[PDB]
């Protein structure tokens, strides 16, 4: 069936992949489907406006370890200063506030993410098995906006995309956030063509192997 | 004790407090006390950025009645347009999302809302009492931030203030968000004198009665 909310997701981590990396910072943020295919009209901006309707949910996470120099400078967190913030570590209530705001949206529900398969899917799997959650998101489907974005089309960078479409950077907040907003806009340019690739290509999120094990 | 965590909050609803409304959006914005009173150096904006690490959370919600024409302009929300994009009802997993949302953050927690005595709490306490749920933020302490900036400190929209403080109008967003995010960047302007305020003057939420009963 229609993918019935897109909900487009990054994360930060306190490293690449081979580091065995914890979760640092997530933001989701869910859009109706009509967002897309019924954009309600205007009486012509560069970049598409975010729709005014949309659920947004964006977390600092405390890592069990410390993040790496090359990580801290491109995600702008570290260990310690979000110890100093009073994160919370990747928990049981973590994963309850996760399943209960993705319980607010229609299903089927789409995560999107850039370079999705390699870095926020198997990363989100591996923090949900290790709190022995292996299932939690089994009725969920997924896709990685760059397999997407190269299907619906050079770098294929967040960023180059953006510039590609719109003619200019896109803003300079390198944050989770910042990564899903800029990605939601992406996805705006040609809304209805990419709808109908996600509702081809959606994969369920069960057949995401975790990161890494115990 | 001093405020661990101040949650910027924001609501909008079907109307004023005469018309009995219902939320239709809700904002709540986590900043921990030491991004005030321990601001990181930079090597000169007119407005503070917000902080690096926070944690926000932007929901919309169905009401169980129409918006006024005079809510719907202001807020850009209507019951329809709503339940276009699916959105649920103020229910259990709503409160409960927000329980867990407010558990990863540090107590003492204050909820900061600008007129908050007027709409934002006694709205919030209205909706826990349909739930039977009178008692959920008991452990919470609020203040309104129109009696901060007052006593800190004229028309005290939120508008009015931005302008005063920064010289010139706040960002284009009626929205939940974009008032917290306003909010936020006023009480950044002084943010030690705010914060100390804040600490002298914060009320738990438990004294907030209701908007109105069954
Ligand atoms: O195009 C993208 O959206 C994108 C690009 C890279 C990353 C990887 N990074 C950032 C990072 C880049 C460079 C060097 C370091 Cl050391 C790091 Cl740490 C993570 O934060 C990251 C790592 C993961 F393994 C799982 C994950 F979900 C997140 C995430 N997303
Ligand atoms: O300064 C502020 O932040 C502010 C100012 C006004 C309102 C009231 N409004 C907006 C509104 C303004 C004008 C006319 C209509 Cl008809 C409306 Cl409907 C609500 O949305 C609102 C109503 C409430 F009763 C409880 C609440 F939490 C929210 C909220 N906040
Ligand atoms: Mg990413
Ligand atoms: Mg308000």
């Amino acid at each position: 069936g229609h993918m019935q909310t897109l909900i487009f997701f990054d994360m930060e981590a306190t490293g690449l992949p081979s580091s065995r990396p914890e979760v640092t910072e997530l933001c989701l943020l869910a859009v109706h489907r009509c967002a897309l295919e019924s954009p309600p009209t205007s009486q012509p901006p560069t970049v598409p406006p975010p729709p005014r309707v949309v659920d947004k949910l964006s977390l600092c996470v405390a890592p069990g370890k410390a993040c790496s120099p090359a990580a801290s400078e491109i995600t702008g967190l570290s260990t310690a200063v979000l110890a100093a913030h009073g994160r919370q570590c990747f928990d049981d209530n973590l994963a309850n506030l996760l399943l209960a705001f993705l319980r607010r949206q229609p299903q089927p529900w789409c995560l999107v993410a850039h370079n999705g398969d390699r870095y926020d899917f198997p990363l989100l799997q591996a923090e949900l098995a290790m709190l022995g959650l292996t299932s939690a998101l089994d009725g969920a489907f997924c896709v990685d906006s760059i397999t997407a974005l190269k299907a619906l089309e050079k770098s294929y960078s967040l960023g180059s995309i953006y510039t590609r479409l719109y003619g200019q950077s896109p803003p300079d907040s390198h944050t989770a956030e910042g990564d899903v907003l800029a990605l939601l806009s992406i996805c705006q340019w040609r809304p209805q063509a990419l709808l109908r690739w996600v509702d081809a290509h959606a994969r369920p999120f069960g057949t995401i192997r975790p990161m890494y094990g115990v």
